[PDB]
């Protein structure tokens, strides 16, 4: 009976209009919002053949069927069908073999040229989480074309529309460099998302507090500190930046001078995220080089040493103490008795409560320069903060073993 009902009163949802996918709404649902291309979709379903026999099911509620929409993970009829459903909706689908398994079928279960009946319930749907941190959520409007994606340093041509709490503050066509969106009043989330987009792609981007304008806000757009933003991005065209190995030594040394200066402009203005991107190019280009002339080696090593010391400074400011230490380790591997590298390693290790490692770094600073005032003051600070930390641990341990033993005696 319900197979004949959809065959008679079925809404054709096909572009070519060939009655290949016929739909009937059993349960209405709620919301108005329907799933988009790339969305993670949660469903319950039943599958029947022309004779009425059940071939597949997932209604048990032990586990629903989870997949990505408009990607060819399911039959054509599902990619067309599910895209038309509101949340909580139950529908019926009559699918022709042209939108299902065709002439080959899926033997032994699905025979050749089989018209399939489906009962689908749309449980939930979420947009795609680009960096698995809830920071950048993508909803695709139009699929792009192409082999490549923009890389950091690539030049791009985009159409951009930006909203904050429903209010539009930006609507324009803009040409800029990936990693340097800030030069054109674009937040970092856009630069990060572009690396995952194809030419002619159109999508919606939900930018969380980490990927927007941040704590300072954006006064000219009336954007408050850590406000959530919603953008519409169309990638019109792009020209990729050369990779590290595609550049000769002469070009790497010319560009090192340019991006070091750009990194320093960002640092002076407190744009530490942007300074890291610039100084990081120097490391990428020159760390693994060899076979250089005496003159090329001396200049390459000089750039390399300053880039690690500068990155360590950026990371202390960004409160990323592990990255600060790693940058000082690289600097000290080039220059064993670098005063700046040893002091900065001490500052970062002390901030991570590695009191013994920090003490050692500040001592080696005094071995290099006994005229260092701050170095001696920080050793006493390591001493004072290690004692305070041990008194704290002893208090928590005694309180926890007082708590655990009192709850243990209450049980008995």
């Amino acid at each position: 009976s319900p197979t004949a009902t959809v065959a008679e009163q079925g809404e054709d949802i096909t572009s070519k209009k060939d009655r290949g996918v016929l739909k009937i709404v059993k349960r209405v649902g709620n919301g108005e919002e329907t799933p988009m291309i790339g969305d993670k979709v949660y469903v319950h379903y039943k599958g029947k053949l022309s004779n009425g026999k059940k071939f597949d099911s997932s209604h048990d509620r032990n586990e629903p069927f989870v997949f990505s929409l408009g990607k060819g993970q399911v039959i054509k009829a599902w990619d067309i069908g599910v895209a038309t459903m509101k949340k909580g909706e139950i529908c019926h689908l009559l699918c022709k073999p042209e939108y299902a398994y065709g002439s080959a079928g899926s033997l032994p279960k699905i025979p050749s040229n089989a018209t399939l009946f489906f009962e689908i319930e749309l449980l939930d749907f979420k947009g795609e989480d680009l960096f698995e941190d809830g920071g950048i959520i993508r909803r695709t409007k139009r699929k792009g074309e192409g082999y490549s994606n923009p890389n950091e340093g690539a030049t791009v041509e985009i159409h951009l529309e930006g909203r904050c709490g429903g209010r539009m503050f930006d609507c324009r066509d803009v040409a800029f460099t990936v990693g340097e969106g800030e030069d054109h009043d674009i937040p970092i989330g856009i630069d990060k998302a572009l690396e995952k987009m194809q030419r002619e792609e159109q999508c919606i981007l939900y930018l969380g507090p980490r990927y927007g304008f941040g704590e300072a806000g954006k006064p000219k757009f009336g954007i408050e500190p850590n406000a959530e933003l919603i953008y519409e991005v169309t990638l019109k065209s792009f020209e990729k930046a050369k990779e590290s190995w595609e550049m000769d030594t002469k070009e790497k040394l010319e560009q090192a001078a340019i991006v070091k200066e750009k990194g320093t402009v960002y640092f002076k203005g407190g744009k530490y995220m942007q300074a890291v991107i610039q100084y990081g190019k120097i490391v990428s280009w020159l760390e693994m080089e060899y076979g250089l002339s005496e003159k090329e080696s001396k200049a390459s090593e000089s750039f390399l040493l300053a880039a690690f010391l500068n990155l360590a400074m950026c990371y202390l400011k960004l409160r990323e103490y592990t990255k600060a230490v790693e940058c000082c380790d690289k600097a000290l591997g080039l220059d064993s008795a670098n005063e700046k590298g040893l002091y900065r390693r001490g500052e970062a290790q002390l901030l991570m409560n590695e009191f013994e490692s920090a003490k050692g770094d500040f001592e080696k600073v005094l071995e290099v320069n006994p005229q260092n005032k701050a170095a001696r003051l920080q050793i006493s600070m390591c001493q004072k903060k290690a004692k305070e930390h041990n008194e704290r641990d002893r208090r928590i341990y005694a309180n926890m073993f007082k708590k655990f033993a009192e709850q243990d005696a209450k049980e008995e």
